């Protein structure tokens, strides 16, 4: 399939080559996985999701996105229009309030609630958990993290937007899961990018164009952009039966555009996210 006009990552993540306006991806389109959001919410009303955001679990006196944030990755994840798996299943889990932070201890509870609902849901693709959050670095943040991982949920975590290294950031530090950095539309790694050898993957996280509450779309930065890219792509490969939870960030680095991007720090990967999609 072709979507015309698509967002500049969607294009990025289809084209070996910068500067491409078309996303191209298999019609299957991530139908019949799962994606937990954890974050603000998702407006699941949103035109955009077409039916297919719900909210699962708040950790606040709302399941209400008041901030943006999560439907704006939600969208990136899965909206017709912004997604990089169109027909994928959304799950809003609220760990960070209106104001986009939240405790520690709620985003770890976070995660051990998306290991335990997805066994009451139907996802016969498999499961992905896009987490566009971080704080500083955290062992227990880091195992819960790892725990949902192993539990069979393929975990894609923003490298963080603090230009530093990531191992000093949760879960950006954890290496089980998939860390995910941010490359602008120039190919370059995005100025606030974290980077690091537990850097696993970038991907588009520079002005990008999303779903966002009030029924609106908003474009904007961080490496909480370019995760739900990949968490998208390990859904739409998924479902392709490409990969597994436990073997997708492997099989996104193995399959990703090598060297294309510019100031990367020696010892980080130089990899960008790429859906291989041949028509």
């Amino acid at each position: 399939a072709a979507q015309t006009n698509a967002p500049w990552g969607l294009a990025r993540i289809s084209s070996t080559s910068p500067g491409t306006s078309t996303y191209y991806y298999d019609e299957s389109a991530g139908q019949g996985s799962c994606v937990y959001v954890i974050d603000t919410g998702i407006e699941a009303s949103h035109p955009e999701f077409e039916g297919r955001a719900q909210m699962v679990k708040t950790y606040y006196y709302s399941s209400r996105d008041g901030n943006g944030h999560g439907t704006h990755c939600a969208g990136t994840v899965g909206s017709r229009t912004y997604g990089v798996a169109k027909k994928t299943q959304l799950f809003g889990v609220k760990v960070l309030d209106d104001n986009g932070s939240g405790q520690y201890s709620t985003i770890i509870a976070g995660m051990d609630f998306v290991a335990s609902d997805k066994n009451n849901r139907n996802c016969p693709k498999g499961v992905v958990a896009s987490l566009s959050l971080g704080g500083g670095y955290s062992s227990s943040v880091n195992s819960a993290a790892a725990r949902l991982q192993s539990s069979g949920v393929m975990v894609a975590v923003a490298a963080g937007n603090n230009n530093a290294d990531a191992r000093n950031y949760s879960p950006a530090s954890e290496p089980s899961v998939c860390t995910v950095g941010a490359s602008d539309r120039y190919d370059r790694r995005s100025s606030f990018s974290n980077y690091g050898s537990v850097l696993d993957i970038f991907g588009p996280g520079t002005s990008i164009l999303s779903t966002w509450i009030g029924g609106s779309t908003r474009s904007i930065s961080g490496t909480s952009m370019a995760t739900p890219h990949v968490a998208g792509l390990a859904a739409y490969l998924m479902t392709l039966g490409k990969t597994t939870a436990a073997s997708a960030c492997r099989y996104i680095a193995d399959t990703a555009n090598k060297g294309d991007l510019s100031n990367i720090p020696f010892g980080t990967v130089n990899l960008l996210a790429y859906n291989n999609y041949q028509a």
